[PDB]
C-alpha cells in the first residue's frame, strides 16, 4: 500500500517533526496538496530533531511524507491514531537499509493546533 | 483508566519530546520507575517543543509521563501505536482546561533509537 | 476523558462487534447521533462474540459506546486508527472491577464498508 | 514492510476474528510459529464475520496473518495498538483489487483474554 499520505481537515494548521537515527544524511520532504512545502537534511543517531514546521492542509487537505537518503527512497510505514476524538497523529517510520528497524527517519504530525 | 503508563523492553534506550500548545505554562515529568529523571517547562500556542532527551528504561522498563498546568495535573489520554512489528511510539495528550482538544501538552514517546 | 465516542463521516455504514472476557454478564449499548440503537448482552470468559450489527452514523455521525454490568458503568478506555489513509478502526475497551485487563468487553468499530 | 506479522507474549491465549467486504471470496490463514493453525472462508460485501477463534501464541509469539482471493495473494497493511498499558489489538486491512478500501478482509487479533 502506499504510505506517508494523509488526509487532513481542509484549511488546518499542522505541526510536522522529524527525528534522526542513522548513519546516513536523511532528507524529508513534506508536499501539501502536491507541493514541496518544507524540506528537513540532517543526521544522528541519537534521534535527534532535525526540523519542525508548522503549515497549512490547504484546500485539499493532502499531506505526504517523502524519505530519501543521497537520493535513494527510503520504505515507509505510516499509520494515524487519533485519541479523546479530537487530537490526531499522523506517524511515519522510514528504512534506509536492511536492519528494519524502521527509525532511520521519523515524522510526526500532529493536529490541531493552539 | 490510569493514562499515560508505558511498559518498554527493559534496558533500552528511548526518546521523549513535548510539545505545547495552550495560553498555561505547562509542565511535564518524566518518571523512569518511579524516578523523575526529566522535566520540561515551557509555553506555546503554535506547537513549539518544550523539551525532548533520550533516557533509558532501566530494568522495570516502566514508564510514566505526568502533565500539570499551574500546580494542577491535567488530565491524560494515552495509547501505544507499533508499526512494522518494529518501530513504537507511546502516546500522550493532555487536556488543562474543558475545550477538549488535549493538545495543551503533547508527548511522543519512541524507540528503538540509533 | 470521555471515552467510547467517535466521529465518523455522516450517513456512513459501519460494523459493530462486542467480545466478551469477565465473569459478569456485559451489557453494551450503541447509540448513534444519543440515541441507542443497538444493545448486546452476553457472558464469556473466552472471547465469544456478544453481538454484531451493521449500522449508519446518520447525519451527525456521532457513535458512542457505554458498557455496563449489572446497572453499574465499566470504565472506558478507546482510540481511532486508520491504515492506508482509508481502512477506519475505533477501538473500545472496558473494566468492570479492580484486575485491570480492560477486555471485559471490548468493542470493534469499523468501516468502510462494502 | 512486511504486513501482518506480529509478535505476541509467548504462550498465551489470544483471539483472532475476520470480516469480508468484497465480491471476491477470501481465505484468511493464520500462522503460529510458522504452522497454519486456522483458515477463515467466506464471501460478503457487508461485513460478515467468515471466522472467530482462539489460539495460543506457544513459545516464539509469532503470529502471522495471510490473505488470498482465489489463490492471489493480496496486498497487506497492518499495525497494533495498546490500551491503557494492557490491552492489545493487532489489526489487518487486505486489498484484492484496485480501489484501495483495505477492507476486503479486515482481520482483527486482540489479546489478553479472560
Ligand atoms: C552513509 C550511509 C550509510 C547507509 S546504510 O545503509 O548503512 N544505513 C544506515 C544505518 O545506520 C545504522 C547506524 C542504523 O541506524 C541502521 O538502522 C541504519 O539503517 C546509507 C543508506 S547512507
Ligand atoms: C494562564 C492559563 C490559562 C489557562 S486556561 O484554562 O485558560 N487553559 C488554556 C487554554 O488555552 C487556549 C489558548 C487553548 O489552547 C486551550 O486548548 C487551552 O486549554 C490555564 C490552565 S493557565
Ligand atoms: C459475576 C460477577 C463477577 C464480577 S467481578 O467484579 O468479579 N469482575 C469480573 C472479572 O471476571 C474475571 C474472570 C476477569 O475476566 C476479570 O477481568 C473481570 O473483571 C462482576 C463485576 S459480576
Ligand atoms: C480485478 C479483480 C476483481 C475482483 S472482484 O470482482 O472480486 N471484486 C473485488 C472488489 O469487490 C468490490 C465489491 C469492492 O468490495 C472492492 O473493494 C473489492 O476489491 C478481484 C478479487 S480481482
Ligand atoms: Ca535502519
Ligand atoms: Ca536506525
Ligand atoms: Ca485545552
Ligand atoms: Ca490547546
Ligand atoms: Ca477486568
Ligand atoms: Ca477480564
Ligand atoms: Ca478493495
Ligand atoms: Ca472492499
Amino acid at each position: 500500500a502506499t504510505q506517508g499520505v494523509f488526509t487532513l481537515p481542509a484549511n488546518t494548521q499542522f505541526g510536522v517533526t522529524a527525528f534522526a537515527n542513522s548513519a546516513g544524511t536523511q532528507t524529508v520532504n513534506v508536499q501539501v496538496n502536491n507541493e514541496t512545502v518544507a524540506t528537513f537534511t540532517g543526521q544522528s543517531t541519537n534521534n535527534a530533531i532535525i526540523g519542525s514546521k508548522v503549515l497549512n492542509s490547504g484546500g485539499g487537505g493532502k499531506v505526504q511524507i517523502l524519505v530519501s537518503v543521497n537520493g535513494r527512497s527510503s520504505d515507509l510505514v505510516s499509520a494515524q491514531v487519533i485519541l479523546a476524538n479530537e487530537l490526531n497523529f499522523a506517524l511515519v517510520g522510514s528504512e534506509d537499509s536492511t536492519d528494519n528497524d524502521y527509525n532511520d527517519a521519523v515524522v510526526v504530525i500532529n493536529w490541531p493546533l493552539g
